[PDB]
């Protein structure tokens, strides 16, 4: 199934910049100037990058505009190939294929006031529900920046100007583990209709849990971008049986089930490709799954798979399908 059978839309990479170490921001218009899907803060969306995988993006621009698209991809050396495909591959002018943006992370509507906490590049839906309730004009927010140094800082420039530093307070851990910020006293006391919005690593995310164990029950969100990337010493190819379907595929170290799956159109529900969706869920009817997944508790890793990023530790995994 290709991303057009799929429903993607075929924008064009208008501007490509590095705009930290390491990350590098896209701008994507539709070739012909008509106006996108709308969409707002919060919202994600799949991009088919060079090398055929699938990868999702928050979108980071002001949800009002109508004309483009922004995202920031950051470049993961030790990734699975796609954010480098991406970033590699790709030139300015460029034909992409894009899903339409979906609407995963919303800002409450009866909240009255926001703490938007983002680590790194979970910068990225941070700032698209900031540019929002700046255009809103309502409601208040702070938010909280945890990157390394200014250097790898996404947006640096922009949240250190006049028009947000008031807003947005920018911590440098500067890769010591000891020079930690201060989330009590930003949690310690909550406020009514006070919601709390937190994007990064999960350590940053299971401390923000921690420090609001009291907070009002429904007012802490977060959202993960998938799991500490843990390709072994290496990737290895393996078989995958399909028990209802009776077909047989083998799949490649550098190729995750889904995508074999996909080349041969059998449909299976997919929106993330990083094993923290929960929809590509598979049953597992023999074999020993290499779990890399984020949504499997212990009590269903040997009945169930994520095929978006799971691989085998056994040589064989018959599947349900
Ligand atoms: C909801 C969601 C949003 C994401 N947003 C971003 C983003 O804005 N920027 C980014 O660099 N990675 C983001 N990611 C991670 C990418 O989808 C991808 O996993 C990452 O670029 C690593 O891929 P690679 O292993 O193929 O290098 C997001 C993941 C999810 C699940
Ligand atoms: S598609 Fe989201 S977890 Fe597999």
């Amino acid at each position: 199934t290709t991303p057009q059978e799929d429903g993607f839309l075929r924008l064009k990479i208008a501007s490509k910049e590095k705009i930290a170490r390491d990350i590098w921001s896209f701008e994507l218009t539709d070739p012909q100037g008509a106006p996108l899907p709308p969409f707002e803060a919060g919202a994600n969306l799949t991009v088919a990058v060079p090398n055929g995988s699938r990868r999702t993006y928050s979108l980071c621009n002001d949800s009002q505009e109508r004309n483009r698209y922004v995202i920031a991809v950051k470049r993961d050396s030790n990734g699975r190939g796609g954010s480098i495909s991406f970033i590699d591959d790709t030139s300015e002018g460029d034909a992409v294929e894009v899903s339409l943006p979906r609407n995963e992370f919303p800002l409450d509507k009866r909240a009255k006031s926001f703490i938007l906490v983002a680590g790194g590049i979970g910068i990225t839906p941070m700032l698209s529900m900031a540019r929002q309730l700046r255009a809103e004009g309502l409601r208040s927010f702070r938010l909280y920046y945890l990157t390394r140094d200014p250097e790898g800082t996404a947006f640096f420039d922009e949240l250190t100007s006049d028009e947000w530093r008031s807003d947005v307070k920018i911590h440098h851990d500067h890769g010591d583990p000891t020079k930690a910020f201060d989330f009590w006293s930003v949690f310690e006391k909550s406020k009514p209709a006070q919601h709390v919005y937190c994007c990064g690593p999960q350590a940053l995310m299971d401390t923000v849990r921690d420090m609001t164990g009291h907070w009002p029950s429904g007012t802490v969100h977060f959202e993960s971008f998938g799991a500490t990337n843990t390709n072994a010493r290496e990737n290895t190819p393996f078989t995958v049986r399909l028990s209802r379907s009776g077909t047989s595929f083998e799949i490649p170290a550098n190729r995750s089930i889904l995508e074999v799956l996909r080349d041969a159109n059998v449909r299976v529900p997919s929106s993330c490709e990083s094993g923290t969706c929960g929809s590509c869920k598979t049953a597992l009817c023999s074999g020993e799954a290499d779990h890399r997944d984020m949504v499997l508790r212990d009590d269903e890793k040997g009945t169930q798979i994520m095929v978006c990023v799971s691989r085998a530790k056994s040589a064989e995994l018959v599947l349900d399908l």
